């Protein structure tokens, strides 16, 4: 490109891989949201928590694609793998799956930041620090808080606890 | 001082000791608040209850220092001891620790009032009656109410009760 | 912690030490503020300058503790040493002490940033760059400006100059 | 009186003496205010500081007379002695005279409070604590602050300092 | 040009030289403004006085370039010489340098007006009378007033005077 400066082919490829990862995560959260809308599951606040995450992760992919074109890189899309499960269990199982997925996104962000640092690409480092790394730490902390609250509610009356969480936290 | 009148060295020293006690209590409540913000504890209303108490106790120290200078006494600061615990247990354990601490502050206020009375210092007596003694009785009553509500919630489903208290009272 | 990722024990400990340093600085500024409120000192703008700094440094400690829990580290509080002086001299002496203290906080921030960089912790580096390093440079520049203005006012009429500074700058 | 209860003849007489003292102080401050309005003195902020104090002390006398009738005591007025000086010197001399006068009022208030306490008259004790003792401590602290600021301004250019104080503090 | 009428090559060249002179003066005032923002100089009102002059002189250059194109002349830019000093001394030294610079701009304006008059170019004469000559006389009078006020403040307490000027005039 006429505009490309200081933007390695390694970073360009890793940004494309990260876009795939974010779109995969959006699709996983779409599947989690619609599972909680099942008439035999029926946890509306859980459905809305995951549907909002699906939108967030799509928006993160769109911001990475915007940056890829601002740097003069070329977006390359790959197939999007289906989510790992078709049914997601309890709200506890689902929130455990969600923190595993967000940990994996965070590790991908950290790996890209490290690549950027090795390539002396400060605009990439800044972009990630500014729009991704703190949002991901904040999200992971929120999920961990949720996770602890769900766990303390299981006790010996798991249905009751699952209802309450949904009603009073989500 | 040019302005000092009717202000004994005994009262001056005891006001400095009370400032230390209030600042110690602010620090204890800061530690309690951040313990309830842990991802493995995650009781937001409990965190906010103690963080608000940390601010109150700091403000009480600042009011005592203001009065010390209005009387012509001299503020003398000492080291502030760390809180008694690093981890605070359950919300019940924490509220028991908080009432023990507020009882000890109240006894210090009563002891200063008695000193004032023995020194015939009515401005000191009035200052304490006006800004401290009723606030402390009101706080201790609120903690005792909380304490009773937490206790009735333990039953055989302690996690559930701890969640509910947090959600519906705090 | 379930949420901890990329957060070294070295950084965790250094954040706890920095919290102690910020709380120590808040306590120093509380002592400076109340010294200028003495009836025999009576520099209201000087008192308000330091009282505002006490609040800032407390808020900096609270932000570090928030981040410590967002990363899955554990807050550990230590005793808070009393300020270095009981009486702080002239406004010049006090502003010299304040710049020495802010230089020492800045060096602690830089040392933590360096640790973060050695540990490849970009979220820590970003957090410090975002909330601490520019605020500290801005503060140190303001104190240096004050310092120069106080110095030019001493001349042969130090009382007059101290009054004027207080009245017309603070 | 039909309404008198728990109100000793000693307290009644001492309240009448305190009314005389407050009215004397109002008259002293009237003389101080008009001295600073002299064309050969011409310190407008000093004049307004003392004129406001004249009004305060008159209002304090009126509140004591109101209380005397609410208790069923009988107001008895005596001659009001002229102020101690006809010309009041510098603003420093005048503020020294004003703090001497306020110290003497405070000692009279404390003496009445002690009498009340010896007579087991809590309504009198409360009335003084509520409307007089803290106002007098606040005033004496303000005068002491002023006093320190005037003193630091004398230096070797006393006229300049007196102008500045008036202009920038009062 | 198709539009050029009554616009001599001598005037065209002198307008280009005047643009250089105005841009040089803008750069001088930028250097003066940032010198007064030094932490070891720290005269904020002095910094703002010169920074505003830097903007004025840039705007004067832009108005001359606008007029050059409205007449069908051709802008020709030359190198811009650095300011005459790197450090500017006291506010007195700086205001003396500023009046020397404004006198030199005024003499350049008068010389161009004279050229215009010799070339019978009334649109040029009007343009200068309308947008430059009275603004320059007003500015030079303001600087001279400042200069007199700074001079009366030096006395035997130059620091004090420099502070006061900055605080109370600028
Ligand atoms: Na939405
Ligand atoms: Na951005
Ligand atoms: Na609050
Ligand atoms: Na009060
Ligand atoms: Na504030
Ligand atoms: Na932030
Ligand atoms: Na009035
Ligand atoms: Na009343
Ligand atoms: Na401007
Ligand atoms: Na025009």
């Amino acid at each position: 490109s006429q505009i490309r400066q200081n933007y390695s082919t390694e970073v360009e490829a890793a940004v494309n891989r990260l876009v795939n990862l974010y779109l995969r995560a959006s699709y996983t959260y779409l599947s989690l949201g619609f599972y909680f809308d099942r008439d035999d599951v029926a946890l509306e606040g859980v459905c809305h928590f995951f549907r909002e995450l699906a939108e967030e992760k799509r928006e993160g992919a769109e911001r990475l694609l915007k940056m890829q074109n601002q740097r003069g890189g070329r977006a390359l899309f790959q197939d999007l793998q289906k989510p790992s499960q078709d049914e997601w269990g309890t709200t506890l199982d689902a929130m455990k799956a969600a923190i595993v997925l967000e940990k994996s996104l965070n590790q991908a962000l950290l790996d890209l930041h490290a690549l950027g640092s090795a390539q002396a690409d400060p605009h990439l480092c800044d972009f990630l620090e500014s729009h991704f790394l703190d949002e991901e730490v904040k999200l992971i902390k929120k999920m961990g808080d949720h996770l602890t609250n769900i766990q303390r509610l299981v006790g010996s009356q798991a249905g009751l606890g699952e209802y309450l969480f949904e009603r009073l936290t989500l």
